């Protein structure tokens, strides 16, 4: 019966929200709330069900959005790697399930804009809009200057209306919108509207960049304010489609879902190249999911994984009983739906980061992996030549929310065998290459 719409801007962290300020919300939120102006979030969070602890276990773009649309972890979802001509192996597997294959098989309009490329140099989707460079559902080259976000929720609310004929109005319809702001120019401000940059100008580093972790002298430090007014501008775009969606029938009737692929430091840690890392900032993304009739509006701690999207979704969807069988996620609806009335709910959530080794790379080494339950970040990383212990990453996050203090675990036996138990079962639970290889069987 629901349609569904699926927003997704790049590189937005959770923190940079602005309702994560207010009492109502700020006590779920890791760290203080960015200092962003987002209104149209704000007036949706209250009448939605806000994930504060919502993760990318692979904090990267290519691999998040094959999880996101298989369900499944970077080793079996077939995106490890950033997705480059310089990794073939890295893409989404075509013979696999995705959620839009599911969701058309079973009567669904299917329609995804933004940028997709998944595949080296569709799955049911009828419509497509990839993305300076859009392509049509015919292959049809489309070089337009507009703002991305800002064509692309054009291109998304004519296709809510109709306004072309490219969906069956009397069917369900399941929309992916990727929104791309332009970061790969950076330094100039000009990818940038002035009704969004007019509320950062005029606004001192420490106005900005208000996270204790965050190194306030760096270059790339003057664009925060940058950063922040796109958001406010994708902010903007997402208005435009609840209002839309308010003028057509479609409000009641739709579960709209906000979320992203993974976060971005903001020179948090002095993290320069601020991308694949378990920081909070890193991988704490939003998840916003508004049904209007069947859920309401909350604030839930769960450990929301990519992976768990697509069976969450399906069985928000009333679909449930059509997950494929491989699919590694976790459903969430009956959660999200009745009381708490399930046990194996997760109670922690994987992080994973994977390198190349070449000679045009065929294959991927899993440096690093690691853990985050409600209370605690764990993260090891080995070498890429001999699968021994580099680093060890261990933030108590209530009590360091700013992931501050590296404890050192020998400190703390209990909690070392806790997580290192909870680490082993979730590696093997979905069978990781640190169970194939049996990395670090210490």
């Amino acid at each position: 019966r629901p349609n569904i719409i699926y927003i997704f801007p790049d590189q937005m962290r959770n923190s940079a929200m602005g309702f994560w300020n207010d009492p109502a919300f700020a006590s779920h939120l890791q760290g203080k709330a960015d200092p962003v102006e987002t209104p149209n979030l704000n007036r949706f969070a209250r009448e939605s069900v806000v994930f504060s602890s919502a993760m990318s276990n692979c904090p990267l773009s290519s691999p998040h959005r094959a999880s996101l649309l298989t369900g499944m972890y970077p080793h079996r979802s077939g995106v490890p790697l950033n997705v480059n001509s310089r990794r073939p192996f890295s893409t989404l597997r075509n013979d696999a399930t995705t959620v839009s294959d599911v969701f058309s098989r079973n009567g669904y309009d299917c329609a995804y804009i933004g940028k997709y490329h998944l595949d080296t140099p569709r799955h049911g989707f009828n419509f497509w809009y990839s993305y300076p460079h859009y392509w049509d559902t015919d292959g049809k080259r489309h070089d337009i200057n507009q703002w991305s976000p800002s064509h692309e929720t054009d291109m998304a609310i004519s296709y809510l209306k109709n306004e072309f004929g490219r969906r069956d109005v009397s069917k369900p319809f399941f929309l992916m919108i990727s929104m791309n702001p332009p970061h790969h120019p950076y330094n100039s401000f000009n990818d940038c509207m002035e009704e969004d940059y007019t509320h950062y100008k005029d606004r001192t580093l420490s106005e900005l960049l208000v996270r204790h972790n965050a190194d306030t002298t760096m270059e790339k430090s003057s664009s925060a304010a940058y950063y922040f007014a796109q958001i406010t501008g994708v902010d903007r775009e997402f208005g435009r489609l609840l209002e839309a969606l308010d003028e057509l029938g479609l409000s009641k009737n739709t579960m709209v879902v906000f979320s992203s692929d993974h976060g971005e430091t903001m020179c948090s840690h002095g993290l320069q190249d601020a991308k694949n890392s378990p920081y909070i900032e890193s991988m704490n993304v939003p998840f916003l999911i508004r049904y209007p009739q069947r859920l309401k509006p909350k604030v839930v701690d769960y450990l929301l994984s990519s992976p768990d999207i697509m069976p969450t979704l399906l069985g928000l969807s009333n679909l449930g009983q059509h997950i494929p069988h491989e699919v590694q996620g976790t459903d969430f609806s009956k959660a999200l739906f009745s009381n708490q009335p399930d046990k194996p709910l997760p109670d922690a959530a994987l992080y994973i980061r994977n390198m190349d080794g070449r000679q045009k790379v065929r294959t991927y080494v899993p440096v690093a992996r690691g853990i985050k339950t409600h209370r605690y970040t764990l993260s090891l990383t080995v070498d890429k030549e001999n699968k021994q212990l580099k680093e060890i990453l261990l933030f108590d996050d209530l009590d360091d929310p700013y992931q501050m203090n590296n404890i050192d675990w020998n400190t703390r036996p209990q909690l070392k065998r806790q997580l290192l138990i909870q680490l082993g079962q979730l590696l093997k639970k979905y069978d990781d290459p640190w169970y194939k290889d049996g990395i670090l069987k210490d």
